[PDB]
């Protein structure tokens, strides 16, 4: 139904680019509800696709998470990397801005003045967030405001609001993070989510707080698991399940811990 692109392999998922060529459109900060952004989208994709917003953390701009724009969009997604209204915004505000940015993509898909006209399926929305942007992403997931969530070294004041999330949620934890220490953020966030929810935890060995932002030594792993997550849950594309459920991920020197509720 929603599956697109060729049958995946490990090499295909590890490559810097997926099989679609992509284009970009800039969104001015004048946009209501967030600080503007960059839309990345496939050029020759038939029909509608899931849409994903990617948000950075405290004191950071869109460029800090830009890897995720081309990496997801080149696999058949409409992906907007955003700025927040202020770089000092906290996770509750970031949650609202992710929601506003997804609404913007849905609305532009219905506008005859948009280059992404007809590209977004409003039923299929995801978010990816780093640090406080990950707290915002998990907060939106707690309302079922998204169909898939990825947290990149997430930071939030508490885990206690996350105990009923049903949104399929992947958390990348950076083992040696001193800004959002895994023991106080990523790990309790993952453990708070119900065991009946599709969820996964990938802790990157030795990882610094920026480890899951990509454009770095972990690109093959980050994109493989992140794309597979969005394919499996936003596209219901079961071809991607074997990359997430089955492998002994911890054998990889880059993965110090893996948890999941596989099989999904
Ligand atoms: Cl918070
Ligand atoms: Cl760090
Ligand atoms: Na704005």
């Amino acid at each position: 139904g929603y599956a697109r692109g060729p049958d995946p392999t490990e090499s295909f998922l590890e490559a810097d680019s997926g099989p679609y060529t992509i284009a970009t459109s800039n969104v001015s900060s004048l946009v209501r509800g967030f600080g503007g952004g960059t839309i990345y989208y496939p050029v020759n994709a038939e029909g509608t696709m899931a849409a994903i917003v990617v948000i950075p953390g405290y004191m950071s701009y869109q460029s800090s998470i830009s890897f995720w724009g081309p990496r997801l969009a080149s696999h058949g997604f409409v992906v907007m990397t955003i700025d927040t209204n202020r770089i000092s915004d906290q996770p509750p505000s970031r949650r609202d801005q992710i929601e506003a940015a997804l609404e913007y993509l849905v609305d532009q898909s219905n506008s005859s003045r948009s280059p992404i006209n007809g590209m977004v399926d409003p039923n299929r929305l995801g978010a990816v967030g780093w640090s406080m942007g990950g707290g915002g992403t998990l907060r939106l997931a707690a309302d079922d405001g998204i169909q898939a969530a990825i947290g990149l070294a997430p930071w939030n004041t508490s885990s206690l609001g996350f105990r009923s999330i049903e949104t399929p949620t992947l958390i990348f934890a950076c083992e040696r993070d001193s800004i959002a220490p895994v023991r106080s953020h990523a790990s309790p966030f993952y453990n708070a989510i119900p065991s009946s929810t599709d969820k996964a935890y990938f802790e990157i060995s030795g990882g610094n707080h920026y480890c899951a932002n990509g454009s770095n030594r972990y690109d093959a792993l980050l994109g493989k698991y992140g794309v597979a997550w969005m394919k499996l849950h936003l596209d219901q594309d079961q071809r991607y399940a074997p990359f997430l459920c089955g492998p002994n991920h911890e054998r990889d020197r880059q993965i110090s811990e893996h948890r999941s509720t596989c099989p999904f």
